[PDB]
């Protein structure tokens, strides 16, 4: 019934807990959301804020590595960065695989995470219009 969307970054820090958030609220109904990281680096705290800024709750999330598991019952595997587009392991010939860029917006100014969070934002929504 619910189909599943997986959101993968290098250390699902930011981007990724950003999308899954988004994600869970656009595409809630028919669609179990998580997110996973190549490596764990954590939950960067300027995303929980970003998000707590449009009046979405992530401070629950954490940084996961990616499971086996969730990529085999996967309808879409989502990449964020290049380096998780190439380390992603060889999907089961079913799941699809789409990479969606972002910037990454670690060590810069608070107006480049507040304008990923946006881009990432518009995109979910295009997807939801499928
Ligand atoms: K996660």
């Amino acid at each position: 019934d619910k189909k599943t969307i997986y959101f993968i970054s290098t250390g699902n820090s930011a981007r990724s807990q950003m999308a899954e958030g988004w994600g869970k609220e656009i595409l809630g109904e028919g669609w179990n959301v998580y997110s996973a990281g190549i490596e764990t680096h954590g939950v960067n705290p300027k995303a929980i804020e970003a998000m707590k800024e449009v009046d979405i709750d992530i401070s629950n999330h954490t940084s996961d590595l990616i499971d086996n598991d969730i990529l085999k019952q996967s309808d879409l595997v989502v990449t964020l960065c290049s380096d998780a587009d190439n380390n992603c392991p060889i999907l089961p010939p079913n799941v699809k695989k789409e990479h969606w860029g972002f910037d990454d917006p670690a060590g810069k100014e608070w107006s480049e995470f507040q304008r990923v969070r946006d881009e990432i934002k518009l995109a979910i929504e295009k997807f939801k219009l499928r």
